[PDB]
């Protein structure tokens, strides 16, 4: 056998088999609509068709901190439901056919809770649905104790005769919220969570149309993080090894960074380079007293394009000055810069000059010390300059991040700083994976990334993380003084799944 | 919802090419017994994704099999493995095995990965067995007594994890059993004569108390067993240095009688080094004679004796100048007079050149540093896996101060493994610390091919210190890179 | 004539012992599509006897084979090839295709014993592509996915000298090209989790534009490409070296953030040197610390900083002396004083010590003189092919005077092939410039197995410095080492 229940040692406290009508629904055609006027028919190896596979949106989970209406899961219609389904994809132009979908919910028989599933056609709309209006469409409603899977069908509402990868088209999605809160019995413990997962299979009407140079299009790319180790990267506020994993303080909750940041797609925000090599750089021609920047290889910077140029240093809360060199010339310069005055200006493309004379200068930063203008004050890294209060122009920084989830805090990679103290340099992203997303430009297919934190010879997990589209990691730190400071340095970040972003992560760390 | 296999044929296919196909005793066939690492828990700290055990197809599985392999050159078949786990009706959780073709390789796996294999996925509640398949799937006619035979394997990881209701406690643990059998398709090949082909040959280890063994490195009793402090991580000794396989590394000999033991000519400048027989040294075999004292950091000073003389003369040994040269073959003569002497070890100093430092014995001397010859030292050996920490084998030295001289194998160990050439398989040996009256298991330990023994200490000075010295290490199972140690100590 | 073999059975053999048996989809079947060793080129340069092209049996031959091979461990059966090439009426040869049989062995074969296997002989005159079956002769009853066992083979000799009448112009070369597809009875054998197994993984390169990476032997923007001087025809770089398969030689890191950096502690007149992370080095395991700068002819003085201090120092660095002994760890302070330091290069100067010479970049640093530990530097490396150079990506440098840095990979190209450890299948990547926005093709280049370019100048006054920067490399081929490229940039 494949799967077996355990409704032997069961004990009758639990539904072993879901009641519930059937869909109204009628029974949508597959590929015999197809037969006429596409260009070929592809048929799909007969051992992928009547084996249920975990989906690459796989896994879900049902706490006591979800109110009712909260989506636990959301599925297009389409070959990217299915792994086998999705490297076969990337071969091909177009489909038809329907799915099978199980869903495996199997709790203890102390819990009570329950959930709805709802079909919704192509043309209705991006909606938010409440739970009375979720019974308005064909609908399934499940007990969170059953012990067989619930099996759905996904029907192909058409208005045309098939498909293509593309942007042409919407289809029909499955939402699964929950329609009544989880609550438990006996003298329950709270590391308490129903976990369940999501298993697909195609029908034998579904089929591929047409072959197509496996590599090309952009829709069907799987997303992928770069396999090295942790130790072997790099900052990217500045050129500097990452040394540690941390979390912020608890006065700082959210963070607004310029280098760095990179959604998953591969889209760079802010004044985010490419390569290490443009990390926390200047270039500028000095005048005596004021410093005309410009971009790294010397073309005109506009104060349209964004805050400052591109790779413009970004530490915020700290008296940063950098070292400049000179083309055909023999020196070495020492240029201090405090962020702070009227003269500091990026976006309107001018800096101080206190001592630098005139002439055209490339700089790297170097090091950092307490800022010697505003009070006294002590280094507080997690801070941002002043750029151009602007009046005629629209300053475009990047959007501030916090997290969304349960109990979740944001994890930095830190790194070790130059200057007088115990500087650590934080970072939301490192610069290799910065180039591998910007390279591999895949579609996030869901809200929110699964990653596993895996030593690589033994194969031991270590932690449990979730990554976010606009490019940052959360977790849960297991006490007041735990977190992932305590884990190694030599890992590498695993893709497991698709989730939503009420997924409930177990907390990382020993309290 | 079947497997997504075929069945694979059996002995069918060896009875046109082998010689002979010979039958088993019919008590044996289907007749279940328990898999060398049939054991494994389940506890709610652990995390879906965690491997719980992993076995390779083969008659190692079965020790009536792993008997009767000794007598012939060939096999063929399929097994049959069931689970058991020890559950409630108040439970939760779920367990997934895979089936794993040969040629594969070995990588790392999530869950959602372990179901594109043809898979069980299984409940913790489950009363009855669980029963897996274990089918030959192979690219021969049949197998031979090799390890380049790659045959199918299953692995078995947690699904989802362990939920318990009622007084939640988290001492619930769920308990699994592994059992096997051979099918009616499994055969013998052909009859040779028994104990001879070195192929089947079984790793065991002598059975005597470590109290009554002797270190390697010099002719001491063993007095306890301990760990390296923590600025010690790689250690590079070149007495005491042999593989599972029984070939000896460096200057190791097979008896006590050869170790820590020089002999030479003297002219009164230079003593010309030897093999302890009287055949002359050549600096192309190694970095020193065979059976040459090699500790380091130290004062170590000898005494002489020679053949028809009525003598004892003691002799110190320095190894810091370019006067210590043995890879070439010629030490110090500090006083000795002319002749043929031989000198064993007796007496260690703190080191007189650099400060008058403290003895420290982790160290290696200073040997020939050479250009034209070949620097053929034994390689250094550091701790594998996650947290484990390499164990040394303590004995006491005589001196001014309390000196405790380590050591990765005893010599009999050595011995016994240089004569019993026997082939290591897989990774490492898993090994049991008993006690020899009750036969109590006191601890959990691993042997690696390269000829140490590592395991993980339980808390910050908790290790193998805390164990008696009368036990016997008696070996268990082959394992592989995903099997985790218990830890050993009182904490 | 058909060839003088026995028809070969496929996946019957493997129905017994195998797993499964998977069927392939029909529209794949009998469609002849180009494989990934599928170009070739014949010249005047070559002699009867070369060996243009090379093919061993299996999925690898197919790109559609290629990509669905991901998911299986095992494959069983007969392909079919197809041999196309360009001549004129001026162009007079003979081609041999021969059927080698797995165990015979490498040997020198002549073309009479080469007419001694199943062959074809074909005409370089010929508008029509020839066919030719390859048979799945085995020992085994199926194959895994592994190109160390031994298959049939395909090998394509010169048969008759190549020679051309009338004005003979030496840069006429007759291209070739090479189609597969599987027969009826190909299959798969188990399916396995995608793109998990390394072994079938094709060889790509990153989708990025030349101007946003990075050097190898300092942290600096690429500005151009170049090719050396005249003198200099070969290099032995220790920075910026990967293999195709993705192993690093040298003192090469994985990212920018060690390269041309030192880190150590100084007593007043020696810094003893350490791994960047503060780990001890050990002088066995490399030439240098991991990232040490290996700018060979030049005075090179760096920037040094502390942690937990407040200062910045210039340190002047002279790589000619006695004291400039990297391979046991110890260098001269003349200048610094007492404790731990973390520098980076900034800043070159000519060289003071011989009498006043100029900058060389094409040269490395002298290593410390030591024979008693072994000092294992990365080889060196040459153009193997028919008037191909060397291929640098360089970088402009600080100092008193125009200097620029050569380098043989971009960094990310680096860090890149060390995530995607693709096994090289062949001798030779043949690889495009393309224009990215117009997808204009602008130059023809040769990658080669131990990490490094090579390209053919038109010209004394030409080559890929005519080229602009903004343009992507794409993997097009594997081809042979004797391949004969296009001359890249416009005529002198």
């Amino acid at each position: 056998t494949s799967s077996v229940d355990g409704a032997s040692g069961a004990g009758q406290l639990v539904p072993e088999v879901n009641a519930s009508d059937p869909l109204a629904m009628d029974p949508v055609a597959g590929s015999s609509t197809a037969v006429a006027t596409a260009g070929q028919v592809n048929p799909i190896d007969p051992w992928i068709i009547n084996n249920f596979v975990q989906a690459p949106q796989g896994e879900f989970t049902i706490s006591p901190n979800n109110t009712p209406g909260d989506v636990l899961f959301d599925l297009s219609l389409g070959p990217h439901l299915n792994p086998f389904l999705l490297h076969l994809s990337q071969m091909y132009n177009g489909w038809v056919g329907n799915m099978r979908v199980r869903i495996m919910l199997a709790g203890n028989a102390f819990t009570a809770g329950k959930i709805i599933v709802s079909c919704i056609p192509p043309g209705f709309g991006s909606h938010n649905l409440t739970i009375a209006q979720a019974t308005l469409f064909p609908h399934v409603i499940a007990d969170v104790r059953t012990l067989d899977p619930i099996e759905v069908p996904l029907e192909d509402v058409r208005n045309v005769l098939f498909h293509n990868n593309d942007r042409n088209q919407q289809t029909m999605r499955l939402v699964c919220m929950l329609y009544t809160p989880l609550r438990t019995g006996g003298g329950t413990g709270d590391s308490f969570v129903v976990a369940g997962r999501v298993m697909t299979c195609p029908s034998p009407d579904f089929n591929f149309l047409f072959l197509v140079p496996p590599t090309v299009e952009q829709k069907t790319r799987p997303f992928t993080l770069p396999n090295l180790p942790l130790s072997s990267l790099s900052n990217s506020r500045a050129p500097l090894p990452i040394s540690s994993m941390g979390i912020s303080p608890d006065n700082v909750q959210s963070v607004q960074f310029q280098n760095g940041r990179c959604t998953l797609d591969g889209r760079l925000v802010g004044t985010t380079p490419v390569s290490l090599s443009h990390v926390a750089k200047i270039r500028g021609t000095s005048n005596g007293t004021v410093i005309n920047l410009t971009e790294l290889d010397g073309t005109p910077f506009h104060p349209f394009e964004g805050p400052a140029p591109i790779g413009f240093p970004d530490l915020g809360g700290c008296d940063w000055h950098i070292n400049m060199t000179q083309f055909g010339h023999s020196s070495q310069t020492q240029y201090d810069v405090d962020t702070t005055p009227d003269t500091f200006v990026p976006h309107l493309g001018s800096i101080q000059a206190n001592g630098i004379g005139s002439g055209n200068y490339v700089g790297v930063l170097s090091w950092i010390s307490p800022p010697s203008h505003p009070s006294g004050s002590q280094v507080d890294l997690w801070k941002i300059p002043n750029y151009g209060s602007s009046i005629t122009e629209a300053t475009h920084l990047a959007p501030s991040v916090y997290p969304p989830g349960f109990g979740e805090v944001l994890v930095f990679f830190m790194s070790k700083m130059p200057g007088p103290g115990a500087y650590n340099l934080p970072c939301l992203l490192p610069q290799e994976y910065i180039s591998h997303l910007a390279s591999e430009q895949a579609p996030t297919v869901g809200e929110a990334a699964l990653l596993h934190y895996v030593d690589p010879d033994t194969g031991r997990n270590l932690g449990e993380f979730k990554a976010y589209p606009d490019g940052f990691l959360t977790c849960v730190p297991n006490g007041a003084s735990s977190g992932p400071q305590q884990l190694p340095i030599n890992g590498v970040f695993v893709f497991v799944s698709w989730v939503s972003r009420f997924y409930q992560l177990k907390p990382v760390g020993t309290a």
